[PDB]
């Protein structure tokens, strides 16, 4: 089938049936760690099912050899993820120094195997003083430069993630950088009580298409990825499966949206 090159889910696929589902619609799927699910191991989805897996290194706990045997071996990934919100005390949790040290590690393996850095995974965050994706990443960046007789770190995509309305405006504030990116996480998940909740399925399909429409639209989006497969509770409705190789209605709906 011809689909979006755009269009990912941001979770971990183990299911072949899950993928025979999904790959109506869905180019590219990523799991927030260096390798599939152990349960893909011994199919060729890249060949059956026209999807591709990306890896990402989620923080500094980096096993590089075993990350460039893979790359390798597997010279069809182009594309490394890098770096799960370090802004955040919960995900990457990582100080604007703590990944300028890990660059260096991750900017090695894109000279070793010709992977492109996709990172880091920004949002709206909790770490001291760094809530602002735009204060953790100018820190980044001075930090990158100090060590590096002035050179800006290797950014060849940004990532970032949003739960909320605004993230055209989000981008916009970010395209500051003058990189272009992968949303690699969104949904609409607001809750305050302000008319603006997302509490039915009808809301989130009205969202997801919003949301869809500006990605598909915007020339310096190169991929986004949809949160995701399945979680329970789902207060916002957010899943695209429920039974293994079933897609709720938003997943149908996800899958058959329109693209550039
Ligand atoms: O690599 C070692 C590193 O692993 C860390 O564990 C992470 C998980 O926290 C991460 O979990 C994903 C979340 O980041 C994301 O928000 O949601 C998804 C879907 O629920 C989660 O799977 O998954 C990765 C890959 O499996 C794990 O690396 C530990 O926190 C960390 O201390 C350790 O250094």
């Amino acid at each position: 089938a011809t689909k979006s090159v755009k269009r990912g889910v941001a979770y971990d696929v183990a299911s072949p049936a899950d993928l025979s589902a999904l790959s109506t619609g869905m180019s590219w799927w990523y799991n927030w760690s260096p390798k599939p699910h152990d349960r893909l191991a011994a199919y060729d989805y890249a060949g059956q099912y026209n999807v591709d897996f990306v890896p990402m290194v989620w923080n500094a706990n980096l096993d590089d050899g075993q990350l460039k045997l893979y790359l390798l071996a597997h010279p069809g990934i182009r594309y490394l993820l890098v770096i799960n919100e370090p802004n955040l005390v919960d995900q990457a949790n990582m100080t604007p120094q703590a990944a300028a040290q890990l660059w260096p590690r991750l900017e090695q393996i894109s000279a070793q195997t010709g992977v492109k850095l996709v990172g880091p995974a920004m949002n709206w965050g909790t770490m001291t003083g760094y809530g602002d994706p735009v204060a953790w990443l100018d820190a980044f960046y001075a930090a990158y430069a100090s060590a590096h007789q002035g050179r800006d770190p290797q950014i060849d995509y940004l990532a970032f993630h949003w739960y909320d309305y605004g993230l055209s405006s989000m981008l916009d504030r970010l395209s500051r950088y003058g990189k272009p990116f992968w949303v690699t996480e969104f949904a609409n998940w607001h809750t305050l009580d302000d008319g603006l909740q997302i509490d039915s399925l009808e809301k989130q399909k009205q969202q997801m298409a919003e949301m869809v429409t500006m990605l598909e639209r915007r020339s310096d989006v190169f991929r986004y990825a949809w949160f995701t497969g399945r979680m329970t509770p789902d207060p916002h409705f957010s899943s695209l499966l429920d039974a293994e190789g079933r897609l709720t209605e938003l997943g149908q709906y996800y899958l058959s949206l329109p693209y550039s």
